[PDB]
């Protein structure tokens, strides 16, 4: 696999990968994973919040995708969510995330079913889409932070958040804590 030597190279390569109409998921996953995380290259995007994780936009991929960095503070986690019909890749940059895959709820109301559960390792890149399942992702440590790099294509502004007890969902607008290293409003 082609190995980006720096986040810049990776981004460059991504522009090519998503330039077309076809996307080789396997191939992208490989290239994201090959990139060996280097805090020096991404610290400018590593802006944490005390209470919840943060989204820091990194690149807009010429409209073809969103490359962002999420910063999980001690014990921070996400909700069980979908991915608005887009491709979604997440690669570990620091620390470890526990990913739990869930099955889509029905009209009926009741406890959501876990389909898979694992821990993403160092520099590991995972992949997901709506036809695969819903998921929840969490920092496994209560003393160290976690940092992941995320790519969505096409990009999307909203997602659904699921209630693990009933499967009830609600629309959520996704916001950014910072863009291009710049804290937002
Ligand atoms: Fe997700």
């Amino acid at each position: 696999v082609l190995k980006p030597r720096t986040l810049a190279d990776l981004i460059r390569i991504l522009h090519q990968l998503f330039a077309g109409d076809e996307v080789n998921v396997e191939e992208v996953q490989a290239i994201m994973e090959a990139y060996e995380s280097d805090p020096t290259e991404w610290a400018m995007y590593a802006k944490f919040d005390q209470y919840r994780y943060t989204r820091n936009l990194v690149d807009q991929g010429n409209g073809k995708f969103n490359l962002m960095i999420l910063c999980w503070g001690e014990g921070h986690g996400s909700s069980i969510h979908d991915h608005t019909n887009s491709h979604c890749f997440l690669k570990m940059l620091q620390g470890n995330l526990k990913e739990t895959l869930f099955a889509w709820p029905d009209k009926k109301s009741n406890e959501m079913v876990k389909k898979s559960e694992r821990v993403l390792r160092e520099n590991q890149c995972a992949y997901i889409n709506d036809s695969i399942g819903l998921h929840r992702v969490e920092n496994i440590s209560h003393t160290e932070p976690a940092v992941s790099l995320h790519l969505y294509s096409p990009p999307f502004d909203t997602c659904h958040a699921f209630d693990q007890r009933t499967g009830h969902k609600n629309k959520v607008t996704m916001t950014f804590h910072s863009k291009f290293g710049i804290r937002t409003p």
